[PDB]
């Protein structure tokens, strides 16, 4: 009933009794696990608005009194003669926190309780919804000093259409199909780069070309936005020893902000609520960079480091891919732009489940997505059992909208 | 696509579905409230349904389902679970069934190599002595002076009202652990615990960091009895680096053959407590856990030291730089030394390989990504990019406590 959850490099135990809090069931049975898979594929809003209500109160310690009476009240006399509901700017901030103090595949965790939200639900058209989102890359970017934010655009209605922003992160590099079959810049948004074009974009052609934005007011095809180059800040990569290194015209933005994910709060949903923090340096220099499927410039980097890269067993891959981490931390350090490695990231996870052991008796987290993809059994989570499962308030993937 | 888990390769883009799932006559530790898949340890009818299930495997095998020879053996089988409360496997039955055992254990990367394995019988063992020259025929059998061989040797199975056959030591060959007076541990701080059970039985111990430890066997009823392995029969290798010219001269040393002891064989419905199996290392298993583990040997620092690096500071990638290094110094010093041996990027690319097999021959292959994944490096291999279902299959190899 309740997991014994163990950390076999300490020996230490815990029970996870949080998870009897989950209302939502996940791909798992008794049967099989399916733990590894990416996507797995009135009455009943009123008990969700009900239980988030309850979090609100119950966290600013007013649970029972006349405010929260009150508020209960309004929420189900909006919800009898409208089918649903609306919060207040403050639900929204204590909702936003909860979703990603609730978000198992987040390692950045320890910082929940630190998130500027910026409410964005008066929002009417794709030309404001451009406004806000430049508006939080300024502040969320800071100069370098970069500030944790969420942006919040107008709820789903039972009527209409979705604001729906259509890239699944503000600031990514397009990817240009080339004759040969082959893809100059970013493979992971060829199809987005082909969207932009054909919605009027004049494209770059080079490796690092920031993606103008594609907007979406309800029932209305998107818009096409190009970001003020000033407002997306930039890291030229270079390595602390290897002077070579910075030849190779290397770059990574500055501000991890993903765009495309709903967040839901008591039962309303944002289909564009898009939030940044800053980067974990292993999702630059092992994912994005060394990816077969994104930049794969392993064998060129191991090359200019004059390994053997004829066989496996030299473990040319393992040295080129650290140096490459190596490089994107020293430059983000250089130019004085917020980062972590993943040794600091999952130190600072490790104290953050300790926290809510004892704040929540819990915490819900997803391995194979904490472990970072480098260095794995280095790190302090490796060797901590984890008990997965979903909470609301809650942040879901939605599907690219076309 | 159909109702069953659809599979998704995020590098290639392809598409599978698991259809063996259905197969699965044992539930694991998650429901769909709750994910469990990071738990290391998941939290005569019975018998007879078991056994029936696995004659049929071996008959659909042998492509005899539904024959005369099919009928006969399940009336046997019944008969002798009728009259005795147990039954027993024929020789070509107990060589399936451990093969199969193999290609069911959801956490081997290495089961490519599922259909070659060498399967000593040794279910007419009836003392602890007996136990230890089949133990050290494997070890001969299985070592072929570095050319590897996997094998497995199987004594009795368990029995009613009569004690099992236990090895007590988790592999056949592990280095001792001696807890110090500073409260520090000389040697594998691992195996502690059996190495102050093996002083406890007799053993003179030493005072090295790589001292082989002894055997304790246990027939049934029986206390365990010690017994040391000639040292001619434990192939080490001492570790030496490419290019830094000192590791060498740090002495640090690893055996040639991993030989899983504890863990129970379980193949329609009988339980053999004692079968340990061995195959040839993947190597980041030497250079990442057992070498750089925190509460392994923890070599870490030591070796980042020699490096000159900036051990101060996480953003050196110190750990990395150092763990790298490691794990190369264990590829080049089994090749070196003519023992077999794999890297994790080799393995992994013949675990997909695998998976396709399987994937052809079984409709899916149960895999546990935790496991499968290697421990340095793991996104730079294929397997990462592989979304996995797991689920429990029998014949099957189960966790056994350790008997103290
Ligand atoms: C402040 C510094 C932060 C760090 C270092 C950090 C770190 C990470 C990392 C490494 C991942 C896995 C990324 C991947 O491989 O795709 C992740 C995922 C995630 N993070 Fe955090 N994060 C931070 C801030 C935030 C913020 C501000 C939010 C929302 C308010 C958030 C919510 C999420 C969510 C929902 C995911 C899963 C995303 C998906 O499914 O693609 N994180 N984070
Ligand atoms: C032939 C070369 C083999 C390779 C390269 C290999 C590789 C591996 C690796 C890397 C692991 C994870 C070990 C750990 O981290 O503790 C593992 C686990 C396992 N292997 Fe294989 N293996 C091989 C042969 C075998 C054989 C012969 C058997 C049995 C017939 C076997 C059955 C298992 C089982 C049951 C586990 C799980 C053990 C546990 O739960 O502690 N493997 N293997
Ligand atoms: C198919 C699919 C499902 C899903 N849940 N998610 C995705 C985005 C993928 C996950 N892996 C790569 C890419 O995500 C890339 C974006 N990752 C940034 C995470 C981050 C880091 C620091 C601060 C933040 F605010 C956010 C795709
Ligand atoms: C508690 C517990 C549960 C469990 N299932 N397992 C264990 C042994 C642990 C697992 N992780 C480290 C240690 O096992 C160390 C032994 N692993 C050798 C694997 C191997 C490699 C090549 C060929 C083979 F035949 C076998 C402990
Ligand atoms: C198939 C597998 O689940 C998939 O590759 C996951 C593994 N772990 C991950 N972990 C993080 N942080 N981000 C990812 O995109 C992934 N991908
Ligand atoms: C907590 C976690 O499940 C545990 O540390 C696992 C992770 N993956 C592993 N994978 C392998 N191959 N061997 C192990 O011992 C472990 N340990
Ligand atoms: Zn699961």
């Amino acid at each position: 009933k309740f997991p014994r959850v163990k950390n076999w490099e300490l020996g230490s135990i815990t029970y996870d009794t949080l998870c009897a809090q989950s209302q939502q069931d996940g791909p798992c049975t008794p049967r099989r696990c399916l733990g590894s898979l990416v996507l797995p594929r009135a009455e009943q809003l009123l008990s969700q608005a009900r239980d988030f209500i309850n979090q609100y109160y119950s966290s600013i310690k007013r649970s029972g009194s006349q405010a929260h009476e009150e508020r209960l009240q309004e929420v189900e006399a909006e919800v009898a003669s409208t089918g649903t509901y609306h919060l207040r700017e403050s639900e929204l901030v204590f909702g936003a926190k909860q979703a990603w103090r609730n978000a198992p595949r987040c390692v950045g965790r320890i910082q929940w309780g630190k998130l500027q939200v910026f409410d964005a639900r008066d929002c009417s058209s794709a030309q404001e919804m451009f406004t806000y989102i430049c508006n939080h890359i300024k502040y969320a970017t800071n100069r370098g000093n970069l500030r944790s934010a969420i942006t919040v655009f107008p709820q789903r209605a039972p009527g209409r259409g979705d604001f729906r922003i259509w890239n699944s992160q503000l600031v990514r590099y397009a990817g240009y199909r080339q004759q040969d079959g082959s893809v100059r810049g970013d493979p992971a948004n060829v199809e987005i780069t082909e969207l932009c074009i054909q919605h009027g974009w004049t494209p770059g052609n080079g490796r690092f070309d920031v993606l103008p934005l594609l907007l979406q007011a309800p029932d209305e095809a998107p818009e096409l936005f190009v970001l003020p180059p000033e407002l997306v800040l930039e890291v030229p990569l270079e390595h602390p020893t290897l002077e070579w290194f910075a030849a190779l015209g290397l770059r990574w933005y500055a501000l991890p902000a993903v765009s495309n994910m709903l967040l839901e709060i008591g039962g309303l949903e944002f289909s564009a609520a898009p939030f940044s923090g800053w980067y974990m340096s292993t999702e630059i220099g092992t994912r994005d960079l060394c990816d077969p499927h994104r930049y794969n410039i392993l064998e060129d980097v191991a090359v200019c480091m004059d390994l053997d890269t004829r066989t496996t067993s030299s473990l040319w891959k393992d040295k080129a891919a650290v140096e490459i981490n190596l490089a994107v931390l020293h430059s983000f350090q250089l130019a004085k732009v917020t980062i972590v490695d993943h040794h600091a990231a999952t130190v600072s996870f490790m104290k953050h489940l300790d926290n809510e052991q004892k704040a929540r008796g819990g915490c819900p987290a997803d391995w194979a997505w904490i472990v970072p993809p480098i260095s794995g059994s280095l790190t302090p989570v490796f060797h901590q059992e984890m008990v997965n499962y979903i909470l609301s308030p809650a942040f879901r993937y939605q599907p690219d909208p076309w």
